[PDB]
């Protein structure tokens, strides 16, 4: 059991908790940035595949139409 | 100005700051989960597309080959189709 004034104990502990929370926020911010990069990466692939379907008359090609259906599905387009 | 002990003032203000930071951390956690769901949504579409390319393996379809090239690309950015 400490001999310190409890108010002094808590002022120190609360400042340590504030610092810890700020550090956790920085860590979660970097996770967000990583996830934005991965999300952008996969969306960029979908966009590039859409451009291929557009260049190659996807609406006149039955296999490409099924890929187009996935591109524009509001769910994952699973069949 | 108040007659409050400055230590009592800071004990209250520090706990208010802790509560605000915990709320910010919850919000960032929600953003992480939103981004994971969006990323998984797009990955699932790409996986479904790859299965259609797999189904057509043996046809030598050059448009499907260009799609597979995108699926397995390592670089970011737009690819202008030919
Ligand atoms: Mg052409």
């Amino acid at each position: 059991l400490s001999n310190e004034d409890p108010k002094d104990t808590l002022l120190r502990e609360f400042q340590e908790e504030i610092a810890r929370l700020k550090a956790q926020l920085e860590k979660k911010g970097m996770l967000v940035e990583d996830l934005e990069k991965e999300r952008d990466f996969y969306f960029g692939k979908l966009r590039n595949i859409e451009l291929i379907c557009q260049e190659n008359e996807g609406e006149n090609d039955p296999v490409l139409q099924r890929i187009v259906d996935i591109l524009y599905a509001t769910d994952e387009g699973f069949v």
